[PDB]
């Protein structure tokens, strides 16, 4: 659907990125990305793979190897190919008389599915991150926030997931 | 999205599937050739939402195979959502006319520095499921490299985590 991107940046005068990688079957993902950083200046997200870091391919590297290979770069002109959240799978739900789709979930993750639900219905998986309701990314807010996106949302509950990682 | 399917139980009172529990969910591990399951397109990576009307959420392994085999008389009804995990990335073949993978079983096992499937983030312990369209599920590693030759130097496949 998306070929992979080109995608520049530089560190930070404190000489960080706000990157934080996890090696997953021989290819690197984006596993934290720092709010008003480098990385989410340039559109970095949780669930993003790494695939070349300054036109090196990150194929089978540590993930200790990965960060390693930013801390040593030059600051300037950092480029990375990027492949928009691989693993990211969309899924709709819908409320029931209570204004429920019947999942529980903590720190954004979904934890247990509700019986005779939507969730139920149309197979939520559990140990997955929500990423994105309705469209507005729900990644870095608080429990409490997503709630209230999910309360002033409509019957129609349309949500972006990804194994948890 | 998701489709409904009518299967019918064969000689045996067996359906000719083997279902694994992942993450709360229920999903189709193996389909044996020629069985009601195969007739109706059943697929390896399926998720199986619904058997009889009934959630599958939270199901194990055991339980879900139970319930199909005490399932009621010759017609079983079920609610399928068309393989969840899958994901298509796409190759181009270098001079040697080779993308960069090493699989075995229909999985792959290792990606060749300085490849095509290297700079592509092809990740291994992954079934290849389709290449350029053709199913390659069930098929000897031959016929899979068989049909990884005939292709020009575009190779597109859909691929899943192995499980
Ligand atoms: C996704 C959303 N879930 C919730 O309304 C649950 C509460 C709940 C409602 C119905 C049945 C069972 C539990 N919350 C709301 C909430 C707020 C803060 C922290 C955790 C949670 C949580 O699990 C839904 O399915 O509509
Ligand atoms: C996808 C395809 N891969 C293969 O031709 C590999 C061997 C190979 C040759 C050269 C470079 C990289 C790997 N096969 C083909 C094959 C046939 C039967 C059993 C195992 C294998 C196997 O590992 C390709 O790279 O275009």
């Amino acid at each position: 659907a998306m070929d992979p991107r080109e995608v520049i940046l530089c560190k930070d005068q404190d000489g960080k990125i706000g990157l934080r990688l996890k090696s997953i079957d021989n290819g690197i993902f984006v596993q934290l990305v720092q709010a008003n950083s480098p990385a989410s200046l340039v559109g970095l997200r949780f669930g993003d793979q790494v695939l070349q870091i300054n036109g090196e391919n990150c194929a089978g590297w540590s993930s200790d190897k990965a960060h390693k290979v930013l801390k040593q770069a030059f600051g300037e002109k950092i480029t990375m190919t990027i492949r928009d959240r691989p693993f990211e799978r969309t899924i709709t739900m819908h409320k029931d008389s209570t204004g429920h789709v019947g999942f529980i979930f903590k720190n954004g993750k979904i934890t247990s599915i509700v019986k005779d639900s939507s969730a139920a219905r149309n197979g939520l998986l559990t140990e997955h991150n929500i990423c994105e309701i309705n469209g507005q990314n729900v990644i870095g807010l608080k429990d409490s926030q997503i709630a209230d996106i999910l309360s002033t949302s409509g019957t129609v509950v349309t949500i972006t997931i990804m194994p948890a990682f």
